[PDB]
Order: structure tokens, then C-alpha cells, then sequence
């Protein structure tokens, strides 16, 4: 089986944030102890499950929900800097194993934009990974969506380091959770709530022009991308043959499948499906997707003992395993990185 | 090519809601004039389309929003019998071709049940159809959920007259329109907020334990599943896995894919994809899947042309065709029943 | 798990025929000793398999070449009887758990007629299970096939006692092995040889009318059809835009996918791949599809652990596991058959 | 929709074997006189297709049987070389649409070697297309396989020019059409016969170590594999856990996936089915996979509306039509390479 595998979804949360890190766990975690081991470690526990799994790197992002969770611009932006401060001084220990995205507050485009710079000038991160929508208003109960014009100026910054940009899910909160989830609270997160933020936000992005404007602009979505593939047809129906005849046009130019080809990627984060990794490789193909875990909401042996003894073609199996993510991420070689 | 085809997600509207009509066909048809016109007709333009091409017969349905969008529950309740003993005249001109589901206000659950029970009884409709959630308050910004005990009495009355239930879609309306969608409008509607809303409340039945009190209950969800089947492998396992050990087994007795195996249903309204579909046969199973069109927000050419000439084995084109239609909703013979 | 699976391409081999055993097994085993035990074995070292991995049922059949190798008329017909007789006493230890196929000398249509006939009057077999062609002339280098009038007489016996033939491979020999098969030994029996016979064989069946003068005929090809699935798009476009206008059509009066619907099942023998029963789902399907092993050249444990472990909706691991044989071979209850 | 694209199962015969031709129609053909026009036509009728069907470019290869049809060597040697120059002639009419393979006598691995060397220096061929083994001896009952170190001296040429080798298939004849097709005969061709020879051809290759004598050999198959990726569970599973552990892992080095992704091709001709397209992405990866159409014995519309209309991604639809033999055929420039 398969060495020098690269994950990229994989959260680590701060020390001093011990209760949270337990709140969290009480909703996503049946061993809550080791969650929080797990999550706050970074050199020991992770390199001895990526040693024994095969995973070579690991380009390591902040937990949900995370600086998003945070609707004081002036405490998110110091959090955020912290973290990626924080995080730039743990990979040192071991640097042929781990890269990390850069942790944002996204209450301002400048304020994110030149937040992203630094951790890519001066510590080589390689992207960003953001909550899904900013927190923000008096009590956190608005939300701030990234797919406008306001956003130019950052999206115009992932495009001129040339770094992509995962958006990744965060729980609902306040209106949202009360009149949606509150009365099915068992579907918050992986179940449903996860994956009907993140594409709303995505195809949000598509709809409002941002790849129109950004074409460069590489997104990543976990969770094989977050139902979307499902709908590949029948989004495409509604907008080529219904919506762009009705005004879509003028915000969105392209199809939603050459998005998929020329933009957004998707992974196997948290859905360890050979069946469902199919029928990504014919919606969305297999050079746009790429391995992930989701750790340490779930384990490096579900994950890893899934791809490696999945049924794949070989040529498949090392691109989705790492060679997609080699390139994309330009990286530099790493342990095992061509074995 | 195959004839007898049933299809079950085909709408109607009263000629005296023109105008809504009209605002229902600026967001989701093309070619407002035939719309107004085919959504109306039931006995002349909608024969003519399915002698042209193998649908024998037809369940019909109120158009969406429908019911659910009238928040005064007197109103709503005269508009669902109005509707009800509107579209029993209707389809007694050609008994062998049309049936109907009923439309419900969703106000009060004996209220519901009791207008199911007269439409079962005096009508011989097939089962209901309901627009998701019952808008309800004083402006129509709250949402009725049936996936509470309350509504235990109207789930009994589905088991016990052993008629489904199809879930369908209704558009987001009041705050949750103005906090997700107003700002990424072209997503209303197929291409996303319809499943959104469906998944959400058809997953809410099963982690709130509708099935498990109603065990003989049967839902059907469009669109092929509204997503649900993509995360089938994700859904399962966090249910089982995770808030199965947290409390979700206290409310929800048996897996999701039990749950697909003895109460779901998925129809292939407005999916025409051959990929996907394999997909759903191997998530869900060709006896769970069931021919539909969503005419007239979908032509007939579009639907029949695919499923006519998708490649598929002689087993299951019957089958989703025209034989699990025929056992679940005990159908007597109609034209081209046995062709 | 699945419990009361049936399998029924699980072989048997005399005591007396050690040195043919250990031979077959030089070729196919990597544990001969373990296999020769294995194969001789009834009733207690299958038992402890079974009951370790949800097998409830066996149909038991004689090993390949079997009596198909014997170009003696008169040994092959004495050793049929033989075996017949052997296996009666044998699965007589556990009825609730095995029944069997009738080996047959394939000589002479009448005389395979009679001893069929005898298996399921005497003995309550439940069909017929045959090694490919079989040998006859002066050297065994003859090959005698059963798609032709010669045979109408065996096959209205399957259909008037309405139990299914099972076309077993068997190995190239003679003339054909020296030409096509000895200088690439390697790819004789299942990678490659064993299916060419069988498609072979069960094509020949089709284009000579087989079906159509005994359309409730039952054909069961195992290793999830012998490469037949693949190329239904390619034989029946084959068949349908070109053969059937240069003078196929009349011998062979129905398509490819007719006669998979009506007359030919498969089974997924030697053959555990996920990626590859959803295949046979889309192309044969689930309806059509039958658990099996190939013990004990295949491990209960290989054959048990993929499927009870495979993707797959509950209604057809069910179908596939044990309830289309059920009602295929009209069984009585086995252990755990409703489990 | 997609112009540009590259077929390369495309074939002709010289006008002077109009008898031959004939035999041949009258064998897979339903319009004879339309056949011997098309089959010997280059520069009219071909190019009035491809700009139909939005064909860039054509690799032109000699009809089977060919010259593996005729067994008197100094007779083939003669017409693989007429062969060769004719096209070349005809092909300089329009070089940005057609290139040409190679047609040999392989009857002498050196003879055949000079041969391609020759077409590749002097004409610029793009590799060799052969119709399986060469017959030979008095009567030509005697097959010629390349599969074995006197071939050596050939592979070697093919790989020091870095053209591929296509296998294509022929008919059966002699001994081996009278015992195993004469009773059979509609499944002479594309329902059966075709796949057998090459699948066994191109698997000895694997299991005699070509492909480890010879790592950088590039071998095309037609028809999307020959059956063999329906079987590459079953083949790796009979390799790997069983006769590569009895002694063919001397002669054979590597994995079937192995060479799937470092020696072998598969293409579209004549099996135009998404759904087993699908599964030959998974079993064999979109990398791997050139469009073809087999004309004349297929249709240009059959071929290329159904590719051009398939649901697929636009990263696979995009390589497999053309991107993925630029690359291989060093193919920088022709009619709408980059459209
Ligand atoms: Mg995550
Ligand atoms: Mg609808
Ligand atoms: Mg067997
Ligand atoms: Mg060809």
C-alpha cells in the first residue's frame, strides 16, 4: 500500500481553548479524552499515526468553527494571527511532514487578504482554510458571505500568490440554527448542516461571477464536495437551460462543470466511499480530487485502510493519493513523496 | 420504446391563480405563455404529451408552493378542499390515465389527516403531496415541521388508509430567504434551496423517530433524493458511528439505510442523468426508485427521451418505469399497463 | 452482518479421485494439502466456515473438470450416477443446510435427460450443474456443445422439472490448449480461459435459439457473468444493427438484454469487487444477480468479508445475499433464512 | 460540441481487394456498396465526416484480417510494404487530418522491425496496428504470437522509436473457427470472437514478461479493453494471491493495474456506452482511455454523438476525445487541436 499519501484537512486547535475543544468534542467526538489529545497535538500523536498509514504530509488548518465562530473583528483578528503564529513555530519541529493554511478572520477583505500574505511570505503556508461565513453584527447573528465584490481584493490575493482557498464548514448559529436545526439537532455538522452551508457558499461564489473575475482562483471543498457532484446534472440543467435565460448569464459565464474543471477541487475528507469516490471521478474526474481525513474527527485508519485497499485504478490511486495535491500545492519533496 | 410509464411529480394550478402563476413561471420556466397554459390543462395538452411519448398514467399534484405558502390556516384550508374537490372533477374525465395525490394545509394535523381521509375515501387520491413546511404566524415567517409527535395522529392516518407521502419542495421565503439566498438568487429552487429544504425535513422524520412510531410509513422524495443518496456512506456513518453513541439512538432505532430500505422512496423528477441514476441503484436500489417528470417545470420530450434510451437493464427500466408505481400505490390497470 | 446467505457454486470432489485433486490443485491452489481437505469435505469443515461468515445455505456441485473430462460414455454415465448418489448421502448429514446440483454425463441428450430427472425425482436436487463441453473422441479432443435441436429434449426436461443449468468453466484441453493456451499457461482457468469457454457456450445457447424454444429456461453463469456484462452494450448493438439483418434474427428472436431479463442469471463467483457488481447492477441487474463463493478455490472468508462488508442498499444485499435464490430454487426454510 | 478530437481504429484496403472487401461487408456490414466506397475512400467522404463530427484528426490503419491474413511470407512482406507506401501517398493529400500506423508481416521479428522502422523515418507513422497473430505454415492453420523473447528485437524497435503497437483484432479460421465458431457462427466478430484473441494476446504478453523486458512498450487495445477490465479484479486477485505465489511472478514483475498504467490503452471503437466507459475510468483510470469509432464498420454519428453528448466531466471528456493521444502521438498541431 500506498506511502507519501497527503492530507490536507486536518485540524489542531490551541491549548488554552480546552473547553471549547470540549464542547466541540460533545457533538462530533465518542472519545472526547483522546479528542483532545489528538486536536492539540501536533509532532508526536500525528506523526505516529501518519508514520504507521502511509501519509507522508499533512498541510494542518485550524478546527471549526474557529475564528469564524467570532464576531468581534478585534479579537478575531488577533486570534487569527495568534494561530498562524502558533502553528508557523510547531511545524518547525518537523518540516518535511507538515505545511499549514493560513487561519483568517474574514471581517474585512484587506484586513484577510494581508493577514494570507504574510503566512504565505513569511512562513510559506500554502493557502487558506476558512469556517464557511464570518461571524459578525452585535451579537454574531449576521453572516458574511465572501461571494461579492468586496472580496475582489482577496480573491484577487489567493490568485497573485497562486494559493488556493478551502472552505471548509462551520456549525449553524443563532436565527439559522433555531428555525432550521434546533427541532433535528442530531443533522448539525457531517449529517446535513455541513455540506448545505458549504455548497451555498460555493456555488454562491459561481453564481455572483467570483471565477468569472478570479479565474485562477482554486477552492477546495471537503466531504467530496459537499453534495454538489450529486446535483452536477441537475444544476447544470437549471442553469444552462433555465436560470442563464433568465438573468444568471449576466453574473456567470461559464458552466458549472467548467468550474469544476478549471477551479474548484473537491476531497475525501469524512467520506470514506470507493461507490460515492466513483461517481466524483465521472462527475467531477479524478485530477480534482484529492485524499484527506478529517482528522482527528475521524481516525487515520478509516481513512487510510479505506484508500489504500480501495479498489482504484493505479494511476488514479496516485494522483488522488498525492500527485494531484504535489502539484497544486508546489511542494517540495517530503518522506516518501515518490516511493 | 416503453409504454405505460407512470409518473407521480406533475403539477397543476387553479386557472383563477394566474397571477401567481405567472410569478411562479418568471423564476423556473423559459416560455412563460406555455407554461401558464400547460400548468392549467389537465385533459387535452397533458394527454397529448404522454400518447407522444409512453406515460399511460399520471399523478397529479397541486403546484408548489401551493398550500404551504398560505400562513392564515382558514384560508389554507378552504384552498386545499377547494383544490381537492377541484382535481377529483378533473380527473373523473379519463380515470385511466390520471389520478391524484392530496393537497393539504398542514395548519393542525387532525385537520390534515381528516382532509387526507375524505380525499382517500370519497376520491380514491392515491396519497398526499405537501410543499415542505406549512408557512405559519402572523406574517408566514415561522415554519410547521411534521417531524414531532404532535403530528403522530397524522401519520397513523398514512399508515392506516396505507397511502404515501411525497415531501416536495417550496421555495425559501421571510428571514431565511433575506439571510441565505437573496444574495445568490439564481440557487432558488432546483438548484439548491429546494433540496436543501427536502433533505432536511425528510432526515428530521428519520432522527426524530416518525419511522420508528410509523415503521409502515412511506416518503417519497424527488429529484432523485434531494442529495440524500450522495451522502449515504457519510450520513451512515456518522449516525452510527458517532451521534449514535452521543443520543441519537434514543429517537432513531435503525439505520439510514434501513430507513431507504422500508419507508423512502426517490423519484427521478428533473434528474435526468443515467450516471446518477446508477448511483441511486446502488445507494438506495432500483426497487426505491421511481419514474417522474415534474411536468411542467420539465417537458416531457426531456424526461421520457432520456429514461426511453438511458442504457439500463430490462429488469429495472420496468421496474422504475411503471412497475413499483403499480404495487406501491395498488394501481388497477390503466393504459398500456401491461404493454 | 448478512446471516442466511446462500451460496451455490461451492464444489465437492470423491475421495476416491485424490490424485486428480491434488492435480487440479497444483494449478489453482497456493495450500493443496488444506484444499484437498477442503474439497472433500462435507459436512464439517464447510459447516465451520458457514457459520462463522452468515452462510446459511449451500448447493453443492462437483468439481471441474468433473465428468466433463471423461470421453468415455460409459465411465463418464457410471461416474454421473456415482457422484449423484454419493452427494444424496452426504448433504442427507444436514439438510438444512445444503442441497445439490446433479452432475451429468453430457454424452447423450436422453441419457443427461434421465439422470437429471432421476437427481430431482430421487433425491430433491435442484438442477443441473455442467462443466463447459464435453469431451468426447477418439482422444477427448471432441467437444460437444448443447446449443442445438439434439438438445431440445434436455432442456424441456430443465423446464418441465423448472430448475436451472449452471455452466461451469472448465479447462482448455488438447488441441485447443496446445495452440491457444500452452505457451501463456499462466492465464488458464479463472484470469482468462475459464470465461472464454463459458461466454462461449452461453452465447452459442442464444444465437441458436435455445431460448426461444425454452423461454422458461434458467441459465446461471458465475464470476458475475464471464465477461458477458461488459460488452451487453457492444453484442447488442452488434446483434440488433448488424447480425440481426444478415440472418441472425432467426434463430435468435429476442435481445441480449431480453434474455438476461428473462433466461440468465449470474452470480458472483471468484469475482468480489464492488466497482464491478454495480456494474452488473446497471447492465444485468440486481434481480438477475446471486451470491457465491467458488469454495474452495475462493475463502468464505474472502467471498463473505467483501460482501458483508460491501457498499450496498439494503434491498439488494438482501436480493443478492439469499433472497433471489430463495425463490429462484423454491427453498424451504434454512438456517437463519429470514434472519 | 467537442471538435478536435482524435480516432485512431480507423481503417481502409486497398482498392485492388474489392473481393476481399466484399467477403468481409458481407460478414459485419448492412450496406455493402456504401462499405467498399467508404472503406477505400481517404481524402473525400472520410474528411466529410470528421468535419460532421468534429474530427480533427484520423490515425489510418490498414483493414483486418490484413496481412496477418497471409501466410506465404514473401506474399505478406510484400503487401505490408505495398500497404505502407500507399497510404503514405494518399495521406500527404491532407496532413494536418491524417496520420498513419504501420502494416506489417510478422512473420520474421526482424523483417517486421525494419518494416516499422522504415514507415516511422520515412513516412513519420505514428506506431504499427496488427490484426492479432500472424498465420503461417503450409495452409496457414499455424498462428504466430509475439509474446516471447524472439520477439524482443521487435519491442525493442518500438520502444527506441516510442511508438505504440495497437492489437486489433481478426477472425477466427481454420481448426480453431471450425471447432469452436463453424456451430456458432453470428458470434464471429464484435460479439465475441474479436475479444478473445486480443485479451489472450495482450495477457500473454503481460504474464511472458514483455512488459518487463520492454517497461517504456506502449499496447493499444480496442473496444475498450477486450473484456479485460471487466475481469482486472479477478485477474489481479488470480495473480497476485494465487499463481504469481505458484511461479509466474518469475516471468511477470509487476501487477495487471501495474501495466494498465504504465503499458496498456484502452478506446472507445465500436462501444459507445457511458455506463461502461464509467467503469472503465474506475478500473482502468480516464488517462488510459482514447476515443476511437471503427470505421467504417462503425459510423462517425453513432461514434461521435454519442461521445460528443455523454455526460462527463470536462477534465475526461476533454483527454479522452483528444488530450490524452496529443500527448501520446506527439500530436502538437492539427484542424482544431486546440478548439
Ligand atoms: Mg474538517
Ligand atoms: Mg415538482
Ligand atoms: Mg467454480
Ligand atoms: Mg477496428
Amino acid at each position: 500500500h500506498m506511502l507519501g499519501k497527503i492530507a490536507l484537512e486536518e485540524a489542531f486547535a490551541l491549548p488554552r481553548f480546552e473547553e471549547k475543544t470540549r464542547w466541540w468534542a460533545s457533538l462530533f467526538s465518542t472519545d472526547a479524552e483522546t479528542h483532545v489529545k489528538e486536536i492539540t497535538d501536533i509532532n508526536k500523536i500525528r506523526i505516529e499515526h501518519a508514520d504507521k498509514h502511509g501519509v507522508g504530509y499533512q498541510i494542518l488548518s485550524y478546527t471549526s468553527p474557529g475564528v469564524q465562530d467570532i464576531w468581534d473583528p478585534v479579537e478575531a483578528q488577533a486570534l487569527a494571527v495568534e494561530i498562524n503564529d502558533y502553528i508557523a513555530e510547531q511545524v518547525r519541529v518537523n518540516p518535511d511532514r507538515f505545511g499549514a493554511f493560513a487561519t483568517l478572520s474574514m471581517h474585512n477583505p484587506k484586513e484577510a487578504a494581508d493577514e494570507l500574505r504574510r503566512c504565505v511570505e513569511k512562513y510559506g503556508f500554502k493557502g487558506a482554510l476558512v469556517n464557511d461565513t464570518q461571524r459578525a453584527g452585535p451579537d454574531g447573528d449576521d453572516m458574511i458571505f465572501y461571494d461579492n465584490a468586496d472580496w475582489d481584493i482577496f480573491w484577487q490575493t489567493c490568485t497573485e500568490l497562486d494559493v488556493p482557498f478551502y472552505m471548509h464548514p462551520r456549525n449553524p448559529t443563532g436565527t439559522i440554527y433555531e428555525k432550521l436545526w434546533a427541532d433535528r439537532k442530531w443533522l448539525v455538522g457531517p449529517p446535513l448542516s455541513f455540506a448545505h452551508g458549504v455548497s451555498l457558499h460555493v456555488l454562491g461564489m459561481v453564481t455572483n461571477g467570483v471565477f468569472d473575475r478570479h479565474p485562477k482562483l482554486q477552492i477546495i471543498m471537503g466531504h467530496l464536495g459537499e453534495h454538489v457532484p450529486f446535483d452536477m446534472w441537475r444544476i447544470n440543467h437549471w442553469f444552462e437551460d433555465r436560470k442563464k435565460l433568465l438573468g444568471l448569464a449576466e453574473t456567470c459565464k461559464k458552466t458549472i462543470r467548467d468550474y469544476f474543471a478549471e477551479n474548484i477541487w473537491i476531497t475525501t475528507s469524512g467520506h470514506f466511499s470507493t461507490t460515492t469516490l466513483n461517481f466524483c471521478m465521472a462527475e467531477v474526474g479524478s485530477d480534482r480530487i484529492l485524499f484527506s481525513i478529517d482528522y482527528p474527527f475521524e481516525t487515520f485508519s478509516d481513512a487510510c485502510e479505506w484508500f489504500d485497499n480501495a479498489e482504484l485504478n493505479g494511476t488514479d490511486r496516485l494522483k488522488i493519493g498525492r500527485e494531484n495535491a504535489k502539484k497544486l500545492f508546489k511542494l517540495d519533496s517530503y518522506k516518501d513523496s515518490s516511493a
